[PDB]
């Protein structure tokens, strides 16, 4: 009688999560958004104020994108014809509204087309980046003062990222970072001039008579980086009629003899930050130290402060060298280092020593470092009961560090066993999310002696739907391949019978460092082929995937394309033996590198799998971006890893696609996965003769997450392996 | 038979047609290639001789792709390096070689990357194109004479054609033509300084790291236009110390006035060259008549023989302005014109005096003017028993227009209803060559009493083959719709039964002019599709058709995507009637202009059809060029016809497309009908949540006829047909 979980449920959002998105403005409020009301709470006591009524702007003229208000709540930033670029970069006007008075301030606007805005971490200054260059406005009404005049589109970038620093380094289009204090204000600046361009077409409506030309930096491996350059500014300083000055910092020598990168920034006190560089083989880096000099008004870092990290397995870090927690005073800090058994642990560094010390310890990682005070360090890990996809919360006493408690393992250990968190300032209260397996919980705590305050979500009404539906379960175990585990998860059709035989698809990423069995609660494309059409959707995490140590992850180094696609063909083996699983119908599917690994695996000829979809595959690593690639592959040259390059493509191995059934799909505006790369794979498999199916969307980028072309997207597969699979 | 004529047949040419490809070198000889050997032919004897042995080349080293001999037969044109550009243009490296000296010329050659070369009429003068320049050579060993220093890639063009002018125009690359004499060069110079440029993607060998981005010069409908001039150049006059002079000849008056081509260049004595001029609203034209001035080394164009030609119910010809045949002393011609009725035939001009005379008349058009002598003219026409879709040879005697003598109609009328025909030197011999509704049939025929002297090529081999396969049959036959009759054909399977019933597949066109219903014999797609599938394959004719007169053929004038596509639908309604149609199982399907007639009507809600293939269809027609769509269409103004532009969109009929299935393909590198056209397409039907079956085929332009896309287009619309018919 009950329905089941539709793909227009998936389509629509029919069933949706609830979330409870604070931010913390002191350390004991943080702000809330209600209905497009903003509140303040008081944590302690829970009580709130309405901050900002949602009927403010009601008049306002444009619809209002998004706010950020003052730190020290003077004023609110409103975000509007919001623009988007790439994953993270955008483009937008600004209005600023005097909160003590009840004015937009009228002269001296932000303006239109700014490409990013931030307040000083205290106060109400003000910093934007227009035209590729820095601006610094002291008060929201004065006129600001322009900081660079180097910026030039598509070529200098100051205090914003270039393509590859933006998808690759920070994750952010930003490259701005002002003191504690507010008083300095620290940038980057990259030069593209020499970076060769991926050009591609862009149709728009069908009204423009003629395609758009899009031409963007983009280093593909092997190609010519990005060069980056560091300043620091004072902006207390400042003068009307005087140019400001900016003193460059300069990387440490060890990098200068090379291409190199810029990866990690953070201040440790209002005058000592912390740089880490990044050699282009990225298995060397350098963290630098620098002070500022009053009497001088320069930077100088000593080398004997100068920290080095060296991988001899693979690469630095999981995805780039981690971010430093400096103590209070700035001469200490800990950070997450692979220790010597190859586990991600808590080291503690001192500034003038030459060695740190491993806090933690073990068969299992540290996923972060959340909070420090003086006699705590808060820290997510996967330790509780060995399950590398289950997260945690826990502390170390600082004076003895064999006193860890655990902080959220029993708080609800049936619902919930994938934590992150959220500490107010100086970690005096906390708030827990629960991600899974049971549905999302948000939840309040005091640092004092970590009890709970209260409950903030319990997605309630979330569960009373669900009780009407027939809702998939899930499985998280493990199989053994030669002598080690490798973990999997199975998304199970409602009153799942071991006795019948089911249609399998095997849902794959792989990439180094992914992890795609946890114990996260997900409502996806998974849940409605699980829930309406029988069919069992599994992941497995095999050699290159993370959480489980450097032996595990770096298994693939200078080998893409080879272990993790072995391994899900193993997995795939295995789960034919199960007595549940239909082996003449076993699916794969995947987006980018699950593409590429869905291509890889279908061209393997193992012959374990009856019909696979690619989404927006690589094809050839050599059609990759620099940074990505060649942290795992090295260069493609005859000197370096030059032969697996080119023997760890989609292309060389199209004759055996004859053996299967091949759904291709790609954007044709993905500036990250260019279309290229599918257009080589399908143009090889022409020219050897095999059969497949193909779909391109129009304009779509990386995503395909446009509403209709994601609604498009999904229907188009479904159909595809309904019909591979014989379901009516 | 118990065997049929195979997809893989079609694939991979099983069955070969022969053809005798002659060219004619004087007034009773030609050459013929048969092995590698040239071969010279005596036409009233019969008797031969080698010519050119077949291995006088084997240590020349490069792979010759073709020849040209001189007309004075002492040197011949060698053409290797073959680089093709669009459907005629193409550059290439020239050899020439002394036939008397028998040794290859070494000194002043023809450079690399020539863009055309052609002898001259009469001796051995060269003239070819090179970097978009003029040079003419006297003699193949001297140097050569730069005639222009204008030339500039994409933007100048001398004695070659730009795209737009190459395809929609002259239908070739060359822009040159030389005088009887071989005294005069002519050439055409065309500026494309502002034309807009399409611009797409060119990935290349999978080797290439940067996709390559391609840029031509292309007028879609209503934007700028190259601009054209018009040269002669006396090579008599030629001085290896001072520059050539090149004297211009404008355009007339009327023409200068806007926007207008050169559409036409014919030479009409030593002394007389005829032009004629087209307006961008394509129904008015100027022939110009021009002259000579031994005296002042001049050309006059008198207005006393400037000839004009207007149309009001269409455009001008049937693609453009038919060209003019003049009789020996210059001083009058013939040309193809509509007449009162309509209806194409032979008009009879005189150089200085006005109007024509009609020399053929009747219900039925002339197809071209063939030959002209003293005492006839010969012409193909489609008069033959009303068979619009016949061509037959006649002859019209000049000095008593009512003497018409039919000279193929009775040859063999069972095996052949389609010639065409090459007429020697001074039309002393003619070839015959008839296309159908038999095997091809060629023969060599005397002019004095019109006598057959010998058969050339009758197919007999093909014949033996094709005893042993079960062949369709070919239907050609009308309906009648309104008080007008209506041609189509049916490709039947064999032993065909009206009792059963029959899958049918629409294939069409439908263009303006266009004609499928003919009786010319091929073996092709549809071929297998009738032999094998047991598919009926119709073709028909309605409105916008040609070679029935312009009351049909003007009936879309400025209305593209309306009658001619509605006409489709009515046919099969007709053939749906008929008894031997499952009404249940119509599909449709076309190239180009068709593929836009096939989305069309598949978007037009009729439930007529079950699915569908566009390849490479026009989806809107300002993304067409100005030359072809204006032509039909005016100009996309609120003052022209910018509604109907907008009114006959694939596009907007994009919601009813959900009531059939649909296969949309294009090659990525089309220059022609850009992949644009699809890509808005398929967006539109995205956004309308419409479901469809796609398939691009990177770096294939508009024919897709790399041998391997070739066959792989074709067996993938061959799997969507079977299924769309559940044809196991
Ligand atoms: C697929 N998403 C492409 C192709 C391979 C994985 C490279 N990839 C990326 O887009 C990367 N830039 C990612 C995106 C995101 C954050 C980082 C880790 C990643 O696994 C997920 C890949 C860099
Ligand atoms: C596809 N055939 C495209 C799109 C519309 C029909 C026009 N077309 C052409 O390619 C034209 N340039 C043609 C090519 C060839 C010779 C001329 C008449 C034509 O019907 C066949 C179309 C111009
Ligand atoms: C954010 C908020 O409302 N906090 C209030 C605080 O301002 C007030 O002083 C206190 C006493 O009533 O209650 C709490
Ligand atoms: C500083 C600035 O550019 N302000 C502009 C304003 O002048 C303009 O009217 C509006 C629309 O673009 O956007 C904002
Ligand atoms: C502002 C800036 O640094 N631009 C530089 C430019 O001076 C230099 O010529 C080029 C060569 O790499 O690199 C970039
Ligand atoms: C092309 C050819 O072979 N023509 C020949 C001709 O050269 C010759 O003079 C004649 C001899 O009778 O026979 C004929
Ligand atoms: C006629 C001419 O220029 N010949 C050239 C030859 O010299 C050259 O070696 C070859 C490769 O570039 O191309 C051809
Ligand atoms: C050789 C030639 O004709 N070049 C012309 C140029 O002089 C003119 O400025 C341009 C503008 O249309 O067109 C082109
Ligand atoms: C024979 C002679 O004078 N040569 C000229 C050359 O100098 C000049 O550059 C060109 C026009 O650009 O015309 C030619
Ligand atoms: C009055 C009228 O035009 N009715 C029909 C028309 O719908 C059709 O298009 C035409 C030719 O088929 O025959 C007539």
């Amino acid at each position: 009688s009950r329905k089941t979980y539709t793909l227009t449920d998936y389509l629509k959002n029919t069933y949706r999560l609830k979330l409870y998105s604070l931010r913390w403005i002191s350390d004991h409020e943080y702000l809330y958004k209600q209905e497009n009301n903003i509140l303040v709470f008081n944590a302690e006591y829970g009580n709130s104020s309405v901050f900002l009524e949602n009927s403010t702007f009601d008049e306002f003229g444009h619809s209002i994108n998004d706010y950020s208000i003052s730190p020290d709540g003077q004023f609110i930033l409103l975000e509007y014809n919001y623009v988007k670029q790439w994953r993270h970069s955008y483009t937008a006007s600004y209005d600023i509204y005097d909160l003590n008075k009840r004015q937009l301030i009228t002269e001296e606007r932000i303006p239109n087309n700014t490409q990013w805005v931030t307040w000083s971490p205290v106060g109400h200054k003000l910093a934007y980046v227009w035209n590729n260059d820095i601006y610094v406005k002291i008060e929201p009404n004065l006129p600001s003062y322009r900081i660079t005049w180097t910026g030039k589109e598509d070529i200098i970038y100051n205090g914003i990222t270039d393509w590859v620093y933006e998808e690759e380094v920070f994750s952010a289009y930003s490259a701005l970072w002002w003191s504690p204090n507010g008083t300095f204000l620290a940038y980057a600046q990259f030069n593209d001039t020499e970076v060769p361009l991926i050009e591609y077409s862009f149709y728009s409506d069908e009204s423009l008579q003629y395609p758009k030309t899009v031409r963007v930096p983009y280093p593909k491996a092997g190609a010519v980086n990005p060069t980056v350059k560091f300043f620091v500014v004072n902006t207390d300083s400042l003068s009307s009629v005087t140019n400001a000055t900016s003193i460059q910092i300069t990387a440490p020598a060890s990098m200068l003899i090379g291409d190199h990168y810029l990866c990690d920034v953070t201040w440790a006190t209002q005058e000592r930050i912390s740089l880490q560089w990044l050699r282009r083989i990225q298995n060397y880096s350098v963290m630098d130290i620098c002070d500022y000099d009053e009497s001088s008004g320069r930077w100088n870092c000593l080398v004997a402060r100068q920290h080095i990290e060296m991988s001899t397995t693979g690469w630095v870090g999981r995805f780039r060298p981690s971010e430093p927690h400096f103590t209070l005073d700035g001469n200490s800090f800990y950070k997450i280092i692979s220790n010597e058994e190859g586990y991600r642990h808590i080291c503690y560094f001192q500034i003038d020593k030459k060695d740190c010390t491993f806090i933690t310890k073990g068969t299992w990682e540290v996923i972060g470092i959340e909070a420090l005070t003086s006699d705590y360090l808060y820290y997510i890990s996967n330790e509780y009961k060995g399950m590398p996809g289950g997260r945690n919360l826990y502390k170390i006493q600082l004076s003895d560090y064999t006193k860890v408690t655990c902080l959220s393992c029993e708080l609800n250990p049936e619902r919930c066993q994938y934590y992150s968190v959220s500490f107010s300032k100086e970690a005096k209260y906390y708030q827990l999310r629960c991600s899974g397996p049971g549905l999302p919980l948000y939840t309040l705590h005091s640092s004092v002696n970590d009890k709970g305050l209260r409950v903030l979500e319990d997605n309630s009404a979330l569960d009373k739907m669900l009780q009407n539906v027939q809702m998939p379960s899930k499985k998280l175990d493990f199989i053994i391949l030669n002598e080690t585990k490798f973990w999997y998860q199975m998304i199970l059709p409602p009153h799942f019978d071991k006795s019948k035989k089911y249609p399998l698809l095997l849902d794959v990423y792989a990439g180094p460092c992914s992890q795609k069995a946890d114990t996260v609660f997900r409502l996806n494309w998974a849940t409605y082929l699980a829930s309406t059409e029988n069919i069992i959707v599994a992941s497995f995490d095999g050699r290159g995937s993370g959480y489980q140590g450097d032996k595990i992850m770096h298994a693939i180094n200078r080998r893409l394309g080879t272990f993790e696609v072995e391994d899900q063909i193993e997995a795939a083996r295995q789960f034919s033996k199960m007595g549940f699983v239909d082996n003449k119908r076993i699916a794969i599917w995947g987006w980018s590198y699950g593409g590429y690994v869905t291509s890889m695996v279908l061209g393997s000829g193992s012959g374990v799998f009856k019909c696979g979809i690619a989404v927006a595959p690589v094809s050839r690593w050599e059609y990759y971006d620099s940074v990505y690639t060649e942290r795992y592959m090295g260069l493609p040259t005859p000197e370096d890893n030059l032969d697996h390059y080119r023997n760890s493509t989609v292309m060389s191995r199209a004759e055996n696609f004859k053996q299967v059934e091949y759904l291709l799909i790609h954007g044709t505006a993905d500036d990250n996965v260019h279309f290229q790369q599918s257009a080589q794979i399908s143009k090889a498999l022409v020219d050897v003769g095999v059969d497949f199916q193909a779909m391109w969307y129009t304009d779509e980028d990386h995503g395909i997450a446009s509403s209709t072309a994601h609604q498009h997207i999904y229907t188009h597969m479904s159909h595809f392996i309904k019909q591979c699979f014989s379901l009516p």
